[PDB]
């Protein structure tokens, strides 16, 4: 892995439950069985959607968590864990979603303005998920949710593993910006969702709070705005997109758009470990979408992230670092495009997540954007997983391995894999001054064959002068390794005489010793 360490000691693999209620798709007995089967598989627990809409249909504060609890008796049964994830956003609308769960209607009736939900720059209403600027009625409901949530699920506390929070649109800290009535779905420029009277009165008082009054805005600004009525978001997003983007107004503009993500995130994740932490004692999380279209558009750059709420990563994953939230990416599968009309860049986008997550010291989890139904885009998700530092990869979703054997069967080989520590000693290396005795090998948690980025280091040992170390392996897999040395300048000066093997790596703790 990444800087000559190996995979996470922690990594953990999860599947996604179906969108529907389990009885909508087959009965809880074949359920317990396929959870057995899972487990058998690698799987080390189930995570799934328990909707706001079902949860408190009828009115406030009238709650129905029967069916998390009859979910619950199940995986306890098979003997799983199961992560809930308390989705306070809309099923249905976005890719994948084959269900139709509006979240409770009477929230809506709870205000008279228009504070409530969003508007594009072209007047598209959204009512997916509850705007982030409310958070009166965020911190009234999600409080009330929570707390009702926590004292109805505390018998099960034994089964919870860890416990997911929606921070918008599909479960994601974000925008709806790419939504097909708005005409902004991939692989399209997003749609700026500002545009209700409540933001534009809101952004127009955190400037004149920011300055103090319309002539020190536009000495700032370097405009000539006659009122403060004049201060308002973008009247044309594609333009500011081109170059509005790099005035100081343009950068003003997309840190009080992304700050309000950035409050959000630290209001909910308050209310969540006020309810929970006593209770379950459990990690809570929340996740980020991969915008990764018009990501190098040289017209628009970040055409799409931007709009949808990301302009600066870094600043975006300190909110995370102290509301005490772990972070899920969801896009490891896919390679970088990056040529017209798309302009897509994937990979590119997962590497600079993790390289600031795992600089922050913040808790990494990974999941697949889109079903696979093949075993090279497993290899593409373990290369990521294993060499970037993420702590587990979600499954997304259920029926794709449990109703084929030979895709479930690379899944298990490749990512459903209990890592084990392990000592690796080398004898007799003809080191010289300044060199430094690296370990490479095929499977992608000994970096697939690469010397630069990859490579796992070993440590000489004076007293019995060899090179070695505790490296993380994959229980039970065969694995086909060969040292080499690197000398001073970072250029690999030889490698190892013979290849060496684990046929497979035992799963308890030992030493593979082997010679030069
Ligand atoms: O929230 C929905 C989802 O959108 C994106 O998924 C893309 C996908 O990557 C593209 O290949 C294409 O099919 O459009 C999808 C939906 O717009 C993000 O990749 C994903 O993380 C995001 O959550
Ligand atoms: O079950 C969790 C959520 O799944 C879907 O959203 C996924 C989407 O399918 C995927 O392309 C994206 O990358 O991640 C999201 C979030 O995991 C549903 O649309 C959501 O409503 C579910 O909460
Ligand atoms: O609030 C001041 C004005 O802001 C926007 O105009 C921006 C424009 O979006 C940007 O691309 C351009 O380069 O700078 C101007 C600021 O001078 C709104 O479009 C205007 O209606 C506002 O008055
Ligand atoms: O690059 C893929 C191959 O890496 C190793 O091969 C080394 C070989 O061990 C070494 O003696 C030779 O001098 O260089 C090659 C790398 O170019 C593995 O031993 C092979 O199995 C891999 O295919
Ligand atoms: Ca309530």
């Amino acid at each position: 892995a990444v800087n000559g360490k190996g995979m996470n000691p922690d990594y953990k693999a999860y599947l996604m439950a179906p969108l529907k209620k389990i009885p909508e798709v087959t009965n809880w007995e074949t359920f317990e069985n396929d959870l057995r089967w899972a487990k058998q598989n690698g799987f080390y627990a189930i995570t799934v959607d328990f909707w706001w809409g079902d949860m408190e249909k009828n009115g406030d504060q009238q709650f129905d968590f029967s069916y998390a609890q009859r979910f619950a008796q199940s995986v306890k049964n098979a003997g799983m864990k199961m992560i809930p994830i308390i989705s306070t956003h809309q099923c249905g609308g976005n890719v994948g979603d084959d269900c139709n769960v509006p979240i409770p209607s009477w929230v809506w009736n709870q205000k008279s303005d228009d504070s409530l939900y969003f508007k594009s720059e072209t007047g598209t209403v959204n009512k997916e998920t509850l705007n982030p600027l409310a958070s009166d009625v965020i911190r009234k409901e999600y409080g009330e949710l929570y707390t009702a949530f926590a004292a109805a699920m505390k018998p099960y506390k034994d089964v919870i593993a860890k416990i997911y929070l929606s921070g918008g649109p599909a479960g994601e800290l974000r925008y709806p910006s790419y939504t097909t009535s708005d005409g902004t779905g991939y692989p399209s420029r997003g749609k700026f969702q500002a545009y209700t009277e409540f933001a534009k009165s809101k952004f127009r008082l955190w400037v004149l709070n920011k300055y103090g009054s319309l002539n020190e805005v536009n000495k700032a600004w370097g405009t000539k705005l006659i009122s403060e009525l004049a201060i308002l978001p973008p009247s044309d997003g594609e333009q500011f997109l081109m170059n509005g983007y790099l005035s100081m107004y343009g950068k003003d503009y997309l840190e009080w758009y992304q700050g309000i993500l950035e409050n959000h995130t630290k209001l909910i994740g308050e209310l969540a470990h006020n309810a929970f932490d006593t209770t379950f004692q459990v990690p809570i999380g929340a996740k980020i979408a991969g915008v990764h279209w018009q990501y190098n558009n040289p017209t628009i750059p970040h055409g799409a992230e931007k709009p949808a709420g990301y302009n600066d990563y870094s600043h975006l994953l300190d909110a995370f670092k102290s509301a005490k939230l772990d972070v899920t990416f969801t896009c490891l599968e896919m390679t970088d495009k990056g040529s017209y009309p798309e302009y897509s860049m994937p990979k590119t986008l997962v590497q600079n997540i993790a390289t600031l997550a795992n600089e922050k010291g913040i808790v990494l989890n990974g999941e697949n954007a889109l079903s696979i139904g093949n075993e090279e885009e497993y290899k593409r998700v373990a290369e990521m997983a294993f060499n970037y530092n993420f702590a587990g990869f979600t499954l997304l979703r259920y029926q794709d391995v449990m109703y084929n054997n030979s895709l479930m069967g690379k899944f298990k080989d490749l990512l459903g894999v209990t890592p084990v520590m392990q000592t690796i000693v080398v004898k007799n290396v003809p080191t010289t001054i300044g060199d430094t005795v690296y370990i490479t090998g095929n499977r992608a948690e000994l970096g697939s064959w690469d010397t630069k980025q990859y490579p796992i280091q070993l440590y000489y040992d004076s007293h019995s002068n060899d090179w070695r170390g505790n490296v993380v392996l994959p229980a039970e897999r065969n694995i086909e390794f060969k040292a080499f040395i690197k000398s001073k300048d970072g250029t690999v000066k030889s490698w190892q005489t013979i290849q060496q093997s684990w046929n497979p790596v035992p799963l308890k703790t030992t030493s593979h010793t082997s010679s030069w």
